[PDB]
């Protein structure tokens, strides 16, 4: 199990997302996010004004962890619940959500730390 894995994540528009979060506690959302990333069933929503209030907390963000092998920006997971974050990292790339067949607008290449 390598420390990092290259993934191409489907980028979803928030209004298309059918399942708006991964669960109900910080530990669950991180766990489920990781399982969906493993299974190829995880999408990414880019954060713009109006996005977060349309998604369910706790949130799972991917944040930049370094400073980009082979096109894939190195990232790690950080969860947020009620204004508190669980992890510290760099800039947010987006919020992770389950992917259940929505049509993406792009794919985002990342090198994800499995931590
Ligand atoms: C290439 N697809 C295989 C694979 C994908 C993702 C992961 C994980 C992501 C986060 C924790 S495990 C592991 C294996």
């Amino acid at each position: 199990e390598k420390t990092h894995v290259q993934l191409s994540l489907p980028v979803l528009q928030v209004r298309d997302v059918l399942v708006r979060g991964f669960g109900d506690s910080v530990e669950e959302v991180l766990s489920e996010a990781r399982q969906h990333l493993k299974d190829g069933t995880c999408g990414l929503v880019e954060v713009e004004k109006g996005v977060l209030p349309q998604l369910e907390q706790p949130y799972v963000f991917i944040k930049r962890s370094d400073a980009a092998p082979h096109g894939h920006v190195m990232v790690e997971l950080v969860a947020e619940l009620e204004g508190i974050q669980y992890g510290r990292s760099g800039e947010t790339l987006g919020v992770l959500v389950p992917h259940v067949g929505e049509i993406p607008v792009a794919y985002r290449k990342v090198l994800l730390r499995k931590n």
